[PDB]
Formats: C-alpha cells, structure tokens, sequence
C-alpha cells in the first residue's frame, strides 16, 4: 500500500535508518547481513527519478553505495537494479521528519522484503515509529531492529 500523491523533490536531504524490518531473518541478521543498509541521501533528479546515498559495512570499513532508482507511472514506486532487489516502495512521508519505504524483489517479495523508518535528524521520533509498527502490521517480518541516537550519529 503505498503513498499517492509522492512529490519526489520534497524529500531531498539527509535522513537517518531509525528502524528497519525484514520478511527473512537472514537479510537482516548481522552487520553484513545483505540489505543491513543505512540511508545517508535521498537525491531527487530534476526528472522525477532518485538516488539514494546509503552506507554498507564491507570488510572493515563503513562503504558507501550509490542506488539510482527510476521512476515509473506511480510517483511512489520506482525500479531499481541493487542488492538482488528490483523495487522501491514509498509507503509514507510527511516530508519534513518522516518517510517510511521498502524495497523488494517483485519476483519473491517473501524471501525480499525490507522496510526501513526514516528520520531527518538524529533523534528518535515515537510517532514515526508508530506509524511504522501499523504499515508493517499486515507485512510477513521476522526480524525488527530499532536504532538509538548514539548508533544514529555514528556511520553504519
């Protein structure tokens, strides 16, 4: 279920990964798990399409991945082509604190599915999380994380 009426541009800036979710434990568990990402930048292209700016721990060191993701018909669905994933879903944002996605492969979302909550300042909003635990509600997750502002402010 997403948002309509997604105004791509008003979601340009930095945003922190407050709380992510996964339909399967191991795409989550551990740093490493693959899809364990954390959203530096949203990056609206002036053509309606997004870059998404993200951290990943690799060996050692906290990288940075670049995603382009492109827009489709509906404003809140893109594609993209990154981390055996093939979808980007907005589900819902306010613009100024919160913004609530996640990605999938259209293909087998059972085995896909990773929610993130975004913030734009490091600190942890309650009602953000709130509406993340409801969109999440109907969603088949089997792992949930939570962040606090310590782990927030430090890269990955």
């Amino acid at each position: 279920q997403t948002m309509k009426g997604l105004d791509i541009q008003k979601v340009a800036g930095t945003w922190y990964s407050l709380a992510m979710a996964a339909s399967d434990i191991s795409l989550l568990d551990a740093q490493s798990a693959p899809l364990r990402v954390y959203v530096e930048e949203l990056k609206p292209t002036p053509e309606g399409d997004l870059e998404i700016l993200l951290q990943k721990w690799e060996n050692g060191e906290c990288a940075q991945k670049k995603i382009i993701a492109e827009k489709t018909k509906i404003p809140a669905v893109f594609k993209i082509d990154a981390l055996n994933e093939n979808k980007v879903l907005v589900l819902d944002t306010d613009y100024k604190k919160y913004l609530l996605f996640c990605m999938e492969n259209s293909a087998e979302p059972e085995q896909s599915l990773v929610c993130q909550c975004l913030v734009r300042t490091p600190e942890v909003d309650d009602e953000a999380l709130e509406k993340f635990d409801k969109a999440l509600k109907a969603l088949p997750m089997h792992i949930r994380l939570s962040f606090n502002p310590t782990q927030l402010e430090e890269q990955c």
